Formats: structure tokens, sequence, C-alpha cells
């Protein structure tokens, strides 16, 4: 379960931060990574699908701490982005 | 008729802010929460892009009132991502 | 030919600017009309698509005479999502 | 191989770069005409995969050396808008 191991794996990293742009950093490189997941054919789209929600719901949450109103917006359009990526 | 009455609330909400980062963020979480209604399969898609339509339409008529023109191109950019995303 | 005579509008609208604000405002802004255009059935994908490509050029142009980089990527980017857009 | 000339090309023109925004123009320049080749029927997907993410590999490199965030960020967005764009 390549995918959810991936979102576990971030998850775990940002919930550390306190810092905006270093989460923000993390958080698109782990949606750009399961993006990647996907077009190798190592998952299925419903399981990635499954990790952006996650990591995004969890570094929101943490933007949300430190205030980072600019890059919670970023990050949910590249998660839409990403999103669209995924379906084909 | 899931994709209207959530219009309809967030129209409402939107409607009474005179601050520009609440009636963006608003804006965006209902376009956010119009996608998710697809996507579990709880109204059609033409439902939906109208919800879209009329929420961005009074969302972007409160931000010309506030001068936020930065937040109205960045709902309206939301708004497209979000209407691909809708269509498949 | 909607597409062409919409593009033609806001080209000609367009040129006579000496504000960035209202030039970028202009240009997306006719990006969003071409693409509703299609949306609406009212002329070919083809079409709209030389429309836009003729007014990003025109703006774009305009835009580097006042020098404003932020708001050119700002309409490449509007620009490429309204091209997907149109293409289904 | 247009896709990996224009891909060449570009690179080298980019690696020499000590400015920021000049290296990121080129690069989504790059990209542009990157999406632009397979539009026009000159090279298959794949190989226009390839080179938008030889080409942004390089250029988020350089950025980073110039400690250019937003810009990256920039770039990582309308690489995947141009893939998205690439798969029709
Ligand atoms: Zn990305
Ligand atoms: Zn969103
Ligand atoms: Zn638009
Ligand atoms: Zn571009």
């Amino acid at each position: 379960m390549k995918a959810l191991e991936l979102a576990k794996e971030y998850i775990e990293k940002i919930k550390k931060l306190e810092n905006a742009e270093e989460a923000f950093k993390l958080a698109v490189e782990g949606l750009d990574k399961l993006s990647e997941l996907v077009q190798e054919g190592e998952t299925e789209k419903e399981e990635a699908l499954k990790g952006v929600k996650e990591l995004v719901k969890i570094a929101v949450e943490v933007l949300k701490r430190l205030g980072a109103e600019e890059e919670i917006f970023r990050l949910d359009l590249h998660a839409h982005i990403i999103y669209l990526e995924i379906r084909t």
C-alpha cells in the first residue's frame, strides 16, 4: 500500500514542524510523490486519492496552527491540480 | 438538490462579510465542498456547476466591494480548477 | 465567428491601456468569456483556442511594456487552465 | 526528437543563470514550448513528458541555488498544469 505509507511518512514528518515554509514545502513534495506513485503504475487511483486527502488534512491543520493562510490556499490549489493529475 | 442548497448556505454566509480574507476563505471552502458533493455521487454534474457559478458570482461581488483584487483572481483560478475537477 | 470577434473586441480594448492591473483584469475576463462561449455550444473548440492564443499574445505584449511580470505569469497560468477547460 | 532537443536547449540556457526571475521566465517558457510541441503533432506525449521532467529538475535546482522558493512552487504548479495539458 505505497500510497498510504507515503502519506504516513509525510504526515509523520510534517506534524513535527513549527516552520510554515518547511511544512508547505513538504506537503507539496508529498503530493508530488503521491502523483508520481500512480504514474509509474504502482498503486491504484483510489489509494493515491485517499493519501492526498489525509496528507492535505494534516498539512492544512499544521499551517493553520502557524497562521500561514497564503500557503494554505496554495496547497489546496496544488492538491486540486494533483487530484486532476491522478484521474488521468 | 444538495448543490443548490450548499451554494445557498454559502452565499448567505458570505453576503454578511466585511472582511476579504474571510470571504475568500469561505468561497474557496464552498467550492471545495461543491466538488466534494459530486465525487461522492450525491448530485449530478450540471447541478454542481450551477452552484459554483452562483457562489462565485456572489463572492466576487463582495470581494469587489472590499477591493480585494488579488483574492478575486485567486478565486477565479480555483473556480476554474474546481470546474475542471467536476467534469471528471 | 463569435470566438474571433470576442478576441477582437478584447484585443482592441486592451491595446489602449497604460495600467497593468486593468489590462490583466481584462485579459482574464476575455479568457473567461472565451471559455464560456464554448460551454454554451456557440463555437467550436478550435475557434476558441485560436482566440485565446491571440488575446494572450496581445495581453502579454502590453504587460511586458508595463513591466508586469507577476501578472504575465498569472495570465499564462490562467490561459493554460482555460485551455484545459475548453478541450472538455 | 524535438522534445529532448528543446529540453536540452533550455537546460543549457538556464544553467548559465545567476538571476532567478530570468531562470523562472525561461523555465516556464520552455514548458510552454514543450506543450506547444505536442499540440502541433510533432512529438509523442511520452517524449514531451520526459523533457518537462528534465527541464523542471534543472530549473528547480538553479532556483534553489538562488533561494527562489516562491518561484519554485510557481514552476511546479505550472509544470503540473503543463503535464495535464499534454495528456489531452
Ligand atoms: Zn507539485
Ligand atoms: Zn479547493
Ligand atoms: Zn477565469
Ligand atoms: Zn505556460
